[PDB]
RNA sequence: UGGAGAGUUUGAUCCUGGCUCAGGGUGAACGCUGGCGGCGUGCCUAAGACAUGCAAGUCGUGCGGGCCGCGGGGUU
């Protein structure tokens, strides 16, 4: 059904009269490879707990990614933050040229066929909604014509 | 029919921002190594200095000769 990437998992640290306290976040994708993608970040005192914290979250966080022929409608840029992402439509045998982050989640959205292009702040974390936020913009023919049809 | 990023400022975070790496190219050079062939290509520096040979001539159907030679004439 859904299947699960693992983006990047951080050690993170606190302090304290003492010394440091370690926590852990991760970055879940999760689709069913047929235009539904979600993703995780979540945060735990081992790695585990905060893999399968993330992935719970993730299911919580779905898109409904409008697949076509394997790419998308159209073009968006969405900046998140600092991060700024750009999602251009392909034709078949391209593949899914992106960087590792905004790739694992295209993949599992059910997108084949893609040309991407990560601008402004690389951060994975913020690349990743940066991502989320573009593909749940994306519109359609059918979206636009129920918009202004009026 | 065309576009991937990564490492590094912090105890940790986000940002800014420089440095650095992965790719492609070259009339190359250097090191270790080196079997065959085809096609290309080879002074990028002193437009510095050059031994030696060759690299622009040809025409007797434009012309008159010199030199070396043969043959035939005008005479007893
Ligand atoms: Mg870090
Ligand atoms: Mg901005
Ligand atoms: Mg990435
Ligand atoms: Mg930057
Ligand atoms: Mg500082
Ligand atoms: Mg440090
Ligand atoms: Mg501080
Ligand atoms: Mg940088
Ligand atoms: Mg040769
Ligand atoms: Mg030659
Ligand atoms: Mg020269
Ligand atoms: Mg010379
Ligand atoms: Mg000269």
């Amino acid at each position: 059904d859904f299947e699960e990437k693992m983006i990047l998992i951080r050690r993170t640290a606190r302090m304290q009269a003492g010394g440091r306290r370690f926590r852990f976040g991760a970055l879940v994708v999760v689709g069913d490879r047929q235009g539904r993608v979600g993703l995780g970040f979540g945060k735990a005192p081992e790695v585990p707990l905060a893999v399968q914290k993330a992935g719970y979250y993730a299911r919580r966080n779905m898109v409904e990614v409008p697949l076509q022929n394997g790419t998308i409608p159209h073009e968006i840029e969405v900046e998140f933050g600092a991060s700024k992402i750009v999602l251009k439509p392909a034709a078949p045998g391209t593949g899914v040229i992106a960087g590792a982050v905004p790739r694992a989640i295209l993949e599992l959205a059910g997108v084949t066929d893609i040309l991407t292009k990560e601008l402004g702040s690389r951060n994975p974390i913020n690349i990743a909604y940066a991502t989320m936020e573009a593909l749940r913009q994306l519109r359609t023919k059918a979206d636009v014509e129920r918009l202004r049809k009026g």
